[PDB]
């Protein structure tokens, strides 16, 4: 979990990140994490 390097929004299931930010842009499928 956390860092963009991990999963946290695949599909949209809710995705949310330990540290409570994410990223995901429209394009690529799973959304990874993000720090700042």
């Amino acid at each position: 979990c956390i860092k963009n390097g991990n999963g946290c929004q695949p599909n949209g299931s809710q995705g949310n990140c330990c540290s409570g930010y994410c990223h995901k842009q429209p394009g690529w499928v799973a959304g990874y994490c993000r720090r700042k």
